[PDB]
């Protein structure tokens, strides 16, 4: 079950291939092309699934991401701004990203608002290194932790539209 649901989710985002992080040089150049290029078709495919829900900058070094995610509930879009650092040890170790906006507003979180996922995304992540990169991580972690944390903040009135 748990491999299909993740092939069904991911199966046309470009897969990467280089182990290379923040210090290594010529080859973390080459992982930030395969990042940028599966990024780039994994946003290509949400416009084309009426799903566009996220945009994504890195600085010029690409070692710190930061941007957008909109939700939608009810009809009403919902806007807020990401952020995550690269570990040195990545892509074997997954980046943490931020929602600093909700900070100590749901449990499912950690101080500075470090969004916490279920435990099975971790396993998930290491048994496919150095396969998934960015792309994976906001389509496997950060989509379905919205799906399930912004309805609760909605519903319990921690999150308000602004008109």
């Amino acid at each position: 079950m748990a491999d299909e649901a993740t092939r069904r989710v991911v199966s046309e985002i470009p897969v990467l291939k280089t182990n290379a992080g923040p210090r290594d040089r010529e080859l973390w150049v080459q992982r930030l092309k395969e990042e940028y290029q599966s990024l780039i078709r994994y946003v290509e495919n949400n416009k084309n699934a009426d799903n566009d829900w996220f945009r994504l900058e890195s600085n010029k070094e690409g070692t710190r991401w930061f941007g957008k995610c909109w939700y939608i509930h009810d009809l009403l879009k919902y806007e807020f701004d990401i952020e995550f650092d690269i570990p040195i040890t990545y892509p074997t170790t997954a980046p943490e990203i931020a929602v600093p906006e909700l900070d100590g507003k749901t449990a499912k979180m950690y101080r500075g608002g470090k969004i916490c996922l279920t435990d099975h995304f971790k396993p998930l992540w290491a048994r496919n290194v150095p396969k998934f990169g960015l792309a994976h991580l906001m389509a496997l972690g950060l989509g379905p932790w919205l799906a399930v944390e912004i309805p609760d903040l909605i519903q319990k009135g921690v999150i308000q539209h602004k008109e």
